[PDB]
């Protein structure tokens, strides 16, 4: 049939930050204990897994701004 | 059939940061203990796995800005 | 059939940072213990795996900005 | 003067234990944090001191029996 | 003067243990953090001191029995 | 003057242990962090000091029995 699809999303947006001095940041973890028991692990088809972790992060981006965009057009 | 698809997403967008001095950042973890028991590990078809981690990160990007974009067009 | 697909995504976008002095960053881990027991490892078809890790990262990029873009066009 | 002191304490005592199997003992501390601030420390004449400790003990003596005796005779 | 002192403490005592199997003992500390600030430390005349400790002990003596005896005779 | 002191402490005592198998002992510390700040250390006349320790001990003597005696006879 005479199908017509026009797809023109427009994006002039901005994601912006101003920051002064960024600093004097202390991260001082006091250890710890982690234990995991399992018999069978059986992972299929798009699995993301963490088992038995003791992980420390210090993340100090001067910006850290995010712009996430998705477009999908499906025709049948 | 007479199908017509026009696909012109427009993106003038910006992801921006200004930062002053970035610094005086201390990350000082106090160790720890991790234990994991398993018998069978059986992973198939797009598996991402961490088992038994004791991991430390200091991440200090002057920007660290992200712009993630996805486009899909499906015709049937 | 008389199918017509026009595909012209336009991207003038920018991902930008200004930073002053970047520095005086200290990362000082206090060791640790990790133990993992397993009998069978059986990995197939796009497996990403870490088993038994004691990992330290200091990542200090002056920018560290990311622009990630994906396009797919499927015609049947 | 005609002072006479006789000092003959008699000790036939016993401190005794019987034990079977001694074992299957688990000590698993989960870390912690300790902080102390002080300006002047000024210790004189028989001082015993612990400042800022995070100490773990597992003590499993098969016996661990104690006999402590003091004798004093003083004459002026 | 005609002072007479006789000092014959008698000790036939015993400190005794029997133990079977001694074992299957686990000591697994999860790290930790200790911090101490001081300006002036000024110690004199029989001082015993620990400052800022993160100490682990496993002590498994087959006996560990103690007999401690002190004798003093003083004449002024 | 006609002072007489007789000093004959008698010690037939014993400190004794029997133990079976001694073993299967695990000591597994997960690290840690210790920090100490001081300007002046000023120690005189019989000082015992530990400053900033991260110390691990496994002590497994088959006996580990102690007999301690002090004698003093003083005449002034």
């Amino acid at each position: 049939g005479s199908v017509q699809i026009v797809y023109k999303p427009v994006d002039l947006s901005k994601v912006t930050s101003k920051c002064g001095s960024l600093g004097n940041i202390h991260h001082k973890p006091g250890g710890g204990q982690v234990e995991v028991k399992s018999e069978k692990l059986d992972f299929k088809d798009r699995v993301q897994s963490k088992i038995g972790s003791l992980d420390n992060i210090t993340h100090v981006p001067g910006g850290g701004n995010k712009k996430i965009e998705t477009h999908k057009l499906t025709f049948r």
